[PDB]
């Protein structure tokens, strides 16, 4: 149902060894709600339903792909579609572990 590939996956960068914090607030407004993490630079900003700071970040950086801290979906702002691919497996997994803990039935 998401796209199996997009031309912007090349811009997905290595996950920091620091890992991900799915409860990290928006870097601009500080909201705890509807945050996304940028898969290029790993700054965290809010979704369109709050103050739209991730969309603003896309506009001012050109960074393509972002991961939702709500449902762990990856969205590309250029393709205007959700994407799932091997390049996104590391981040989605580390995010899932941080969000739900290790005691989960989901394949890591
Ligand atoms: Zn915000
Ligand atoms: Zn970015
Ligand atoms: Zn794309």
């Amino acid at each position: 149902s998401p796209l199996p590939w997009c031309p912007h996956l090349v811009a997905v960068c290595p996950i920091p060894a620091a890992g991900l914090d799915v409860t990290q607030p928006c870097g601009d407004c500080g909201t705890i709600q509807e945050n996304w993490v940028c898969l290029s630079c790993y700054q965290v900003y809010c979704g369109r339903y709050i103050n739209g700071h991730m969309l603003q970040h896309h506009g001012n950086s050109g960074h393509p792909l972002v991961l939702s801290y709500i449902d762990l979906s990856a969205w590309c702002y250029y393709c205007q579609a959700y994407v799932h691919h091997q390049a996104l497996l590391d981040v989605k997994n580390i995010a899932h572990q941080n969000k739900f803990g290790e005691d989960m039935p989901h394949p890591h």
